[PDB]
């Protein structure tokens, strides 16, 4: 029955990354933030570098892109994004407005879709971003369906943090700011179905809001949003030009949920966590099993995989069942986890809190750029990635590491998708002849199977065969465009990743 310490405590560590610029604090740091001791910070950020979860860069810890499945998970099981975010997606292209998707959570409001379209001038937010609730629009839509545990909550935050500072995405509030009226604004917003943001996050930021209801329950499933400018929009003017059209996309998202077939769960899961193991055994002292099996915990669930009953966690991850228990109700004191009908367990969506915001604007040769460094290290060669040019018939460069047309080189060839290179896998190229340069390269594809960008391995000739070249770099090469290809996989399954 009692809380496990590791697991709370990386949940922490986490938290104190996702908030850090670029997701990336020193080990100094996260012993001053978290007050945790030495020791501790350092078995539990190398467990999480042996999850993937963050990468060790010398004195500092960087937010990796597999921790991404964790919101993933949420997301997944949540089915609302895979739904939904393409009319939110078709609304923001036609009315060249930025359109959200946002959930409740607890005094909050988090996104589980943004497409942003002149925004230049204002603030913007990403999946995963926690604002407070009475400073946005869908806020008091929200707050119309409260329990009286949930007003409390909204209450405690109000006197414990009454400059928004636990919110770092917004401004803080100022001195001096008006009250947000928002008990009211709430009881309008029930009456209405439609709530209107007035520059509560900063000056010239307007939105119109209006729930999508759940079919099956007809409580408010997500909240949409249309996001405008002063400039173009007063708040009663957006209202009066655009929640028609609002209107009618939430009825169209509401046909959507009415008519989703059935959710696919696919294989039944067995011994996610069983790995941790041997891993303890390799490591020792340095990995904390009891972290590593309480994060794997939120992997179980999925789509398909909402609700969970504590039989079904423990058969999904092999744990024992007081194990698999006392891993749940640690989540459910962070509140990751809640409970749910029939005895069962569900995610939160304050499982975005950790990492989701900032790595869901990762893009490909982010993601790329330190495997590209170890490659060239593991063979004491140069590495690049690239993609095809405008053109489509040169390459571009998107990352490098050290240590003219597409035909002509290794990358081109296999962005071109050459004969050779679609049945080897692989395109070598003696690409300068006469300096003797040397090349070999293989495709990089997304989780559709599609071939977005190519990675390389350069040097000269030499004595060094043909043969030889592919005997010994290209298990090296594959092994850095595996690894690439499933970061890719699990930052791609609810976010654009941008190749360049």
């Amino acid at each position: 029955d009692e809380a496990v310490a590791p697991l709370l405590r990386g949940i922490a560590v986490l938290g104190r990354l996702t908030g850090a610029d670029g997701g990336t604090l020193s080990l100094s740091a996260l012993e001053r933030t978290t007050g945790l001791a030495r020791s501790t910070v350092d078995r539990l950020t190398a467990t999480l570098a042996r999850m993937g979860y963050v990468r060790l860069d010398g004195r500092d810890v960087v937010l990796a892109p597999r921790l991404m499945e964790l919101g993933n998970a949420y997301l997944a099981a949540l089915r609302l994004p895979a739904l939904l975010s393409a009319r939110a997606d078709g609304l923001a292209d036609e009315l060249d407005e930025s359109v959200s998707l946002a959930v409740g959570d607890r005094d909050g409001i988090r996104f589980i879709h943004q497409a942003t379209r002149r925004r230049a001038m204002s603030l913007s937010f990403r999946i995963g971003d926690l604002l407070p609730a009475e400073r946005t629009a869908p806020g008091p839509l929200f707050a119309a369906e409260w329990t009286a545990s949930d007003w409390h909550r909204w209450r405690e935050r109000r006197a414990a943090d009454p400059g928004d500072h636990s919110f770092p995405a917004v401004p803080p509030r100022e001195p001096g700011a008006p009250g947000e009226d928002f008990a009211r604004r709430a009881a309008k917003a029930a009456a209405d179905g439609w709530a209107l943001d007035d520059q509560l996050i900063e000056p010239g930021l307007v939105a119109v809001s209006v729930p999508v209801r759940d079919p099956g329950t007809g409580r408010v499933a997500c909240v949409a949003s249309v996001v405008s400018h002063t400039s173009r929009h007063t708040a009663p003017d957006l209202r009066a030009a655009l929640l028609p059209r609002l209107r009618a996309a939430v009825a169209a998202m509401e046909d959507d949920l009415r008519a989703a077939p059935a959710p696919e769960p696919g294989p039944p899961p067995a011994g996610l966590a069983l790995w941790t193991g041997a891993s303890k055994q390799e490591l020792g002292r340095e990995f904390v099993e009891s972290l590593a099996r309480g994060l794997t915990v939120l992997t179980a669930f999925g789509e398909g995989r909402s609700a969970l009953t504590l039989t079904q966690v423990a058969q999904a991850t092999g744990l024992a069942r007081a194990t698999a228990r006392r891993a749940l109700l640690t989540h459910a004191r962070a509140g990751l986890v809640a409970p749910a009908a029939g005895h069962t367990f569900t995610l939160t969506p304050r499982v975005l809190s950790l990492g989701f915001p900032p790595l869901s604007r990762t893009s490909l040769p982010e993601i790329a750029q330190p495997h590209l460094t170890a490659l060239a290290e593991r063979v004491h060669e140069s590495a690049s990635l690239a993609v095809l040019a405008d053109s489509g018939e040169e390459i571009q460069y998107t990352a490098r590491a050290s240590a003219l047309p597409a035909r002509a080189t290794a990358l081109g060839r296999v962005l071109l998708a050459l004969p050779e290179v679609r049945a080897r896998g692989y395109a070598l190229v003696d690409e300068e002849l006469e300096a003797g340069l040397r090349a070999i390269a293989v495709p990089v594809r997304d989780r559709t199977g599609r071939v977005v960008a190519a990675l390389n391995v350069a040097l000269h000739a030499a004595r060094r065969t043909a043969d030889d070249c592919v005997a010994q770099i290209l298990p090296e090469l594959r092994h850095t465009a595996d690894l690439v290809e499933t970061e890719l996989r699990v930052a791609g399954r609810f976010c654009r990743v941008a190749v360049v």
